[PDB]
C-alpha cells in the first residue's frame, strides 16, 4: 500500500508509486526521473497514463519497454493542464530527465515535490519566483550539518587534472570509471574530453546514454573499446580484482590502471579537502573516490527552503526511524525562526 507521502491531495495524482499495483482513485502515475527505488514496479505490462519529462519518457520506452500510448511527456517551463489540473516541470539538477512538479490544486493550495534534486541558487530564478508554495515534498536525503562535498565544477577539475597528469607521465596507462545508473556523466566525459578520446563501453549502458538528447553524443561514446583509453565498468567492478581481470583483456596495450569511483558522501568529508584526496594502490592499480553529489548539500537545501518559505514541509528521505524524522524537524523549526516566516 501506497504511503501519505506519494500522495498529491485534491488530485487523482501520485508521485513516484509504481511499486504498490493500482493505486484506488489514481488517475495519472507521475515519475520525476529515471532511478530504480523511484520506478520500481513499471514494465511493458504497465497500462496507466504516466508523466514524466522527455527524457525519462525516452528511458522507459527503450529500457524498461514501457507502451507508447502510455507514455505522456511534458516540456520543462511551460503551463500545462492534466486531468484539469495546472502542472509545471521543473530541472531539478539531479541526473538527465530529472524534475521537479508544481501543482496548481482547485481549491488555491500550490504543492512543489522537489522529487530527488541539487538545490542551486539559479532555482531562485524560475518559475518559482512568481508565487508562494503551502506544501514542500522534499528531498532531505543530506538534511544534517555533517554532510558537506566541494562543488560539481571542483569535482571535475580534480578529475580532469589527476588523469591528464598520470597519462601525460604514461602514455600506456588506461583509465575506467565506474558506473550503476544514470547520473554523473560529466565524470567520463570530461576525462575523455581532456585525452582526446572517446568513452567506450557495454552495448547496454551505450543504450541507455543513447536516449539522453546528449548534444553531440555521437561524437563522445562508443561500444568499440579497443579505441578508447577511457573505459566504463560496473560499479561492482571498481576494485583490485575486477580492474586486473579488466586489464587482462586489452591484449598488452596497456600496463596501468587509474580509476574512479563516483559516491555520494563519504566519512572521510569530515577531514579531507578535495584537493587533498589520495588513492587506494595495489601494484600498477590506483581506484580514487570521489564526492560527485547530485543531491543538495545541508547548506544548499537549507538555503533554498529559507528562499521559498514554505508553510508546511514533508520529508521524502530518511522518514523510516523516529531519530531522522524528529532530527529533521527541529532543523525546519531553526530554519523558520531564523528567517522570520
Ligand atoms: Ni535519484
Amino acid at each position: 500500500t501506497c504511503p501519505f507521502y506519494k500522495k498529491i491531495p485534491g488530485t487523482g495524482f501520485t508521485v513516484d508509486a509504481f511499486q504498490y499495483g493500482v493505486v484506488e482513485g489514481c488517475t495519472a502515475y507521475f515519475l520525476t526521473h529515471f532511478h530504480s527505488d523511484h520506478y520500481a514496479g513499471l514494465s511493458k505490462h504497465f497500462t496507466f497514463p504516466v508523466y514524466c519529462s522527455e527524457i525519462t519518457g525516452n528511458l522507459l520506452k527503450n529500457k524498461l519497454h514501457v507502451q507508447e500510448q502510455y507514455i505522456h511527456p511534458l516540456p520543462l517551463d511551460t503551463e500545462c493542464i492534466v486531468n484539469g489540473v495546472k502542472v509545471v516541470l521543473l530541472d531539478a539538477n539531479h541526473c538527465p530527465g530529472a524534475v521537479m512538479i508544481l501543482f496548481y490544486l482547485p481549491n488555491g493550495t500550490v504543492i512543489l515535490h522537489t522529487g530527488d534534486f541539487r538545490a542551486d541558487p539559479s532555482m531562485e530564478r524560475s518559475l518559482l519566483a512568481d508565487q508562494k508554495v503551502h506544501m514542500l515534498y522534499l528531498d532531505t536525503t543530506y538534511c544534517s550539518p555533517e554532510y558537506t562535498f566541494p562543488s560539481q565544477q571542483e569535482v571535475i577539475r580534480f578529475a580532469i587534472n589527476t588523469a591528464f597528469e598520470a597519462v601525460t607521465l604514461n602514455p600506456h596507462a588506461l583509465v575506467v570509471c565506474g558506473t550503476y545508473s544514470i547520473g554523473k556523466e560529466k565524470v567520463f566525459l570530461a576525462i575523455a574530453d581532456v585525452l582526446g578520446s572517446k568513452v567506450g563501453m557495454s552495448q547496454e549502458k551505450y543504450k541507455t546514454l543513447q536516449c539522453l538528447n546528449i548534444p553531440e553524443i555521437n561524437s563522445l561514446i562508443t561500444t568499440d573499446m579497443c579505441s578508447s583509453l577511457v573505459h566504463l565498468l560496473p560499479m561492482m567492478q571498481i576494485n583490485f580484482k575486477g580492474l586486473q581481470s579488466h586489464l587482462k583483456k586489452c591484449g598488452g596495450k596497456y600496463n596501468q590502471i587509474l580509476a574512479f569511483r563516483p559516491t555520494g558522501w563519504t566519512h572521510s568529508n569530515k577531514f579531507t579537502r578535495i584537493a587533498d584526496v589520495i588513492p587506494q594502490t595495489k601494484g600498477n592499480i590506483s581506484i580514487y573516490g570521489i564526492p560527485y553529489s547530485e543531491h543538495s548539500s545541508y547548506l544548499e537545501m537549507k538555503r533554498f527552503v529559507q528562499w521559498l518559505k514554505p508553510q508546511k514541509i514533508i520529508p521524502t528521505v530518511n522518514v523510516g526511524t523516529w531519530k531522522s524524522r524528529s532530527t529533521m524537524e527541529k532543523y525546519f523549526r531553526e530554519w523558520k525562526l531564523e528567517a522570520g516566516y
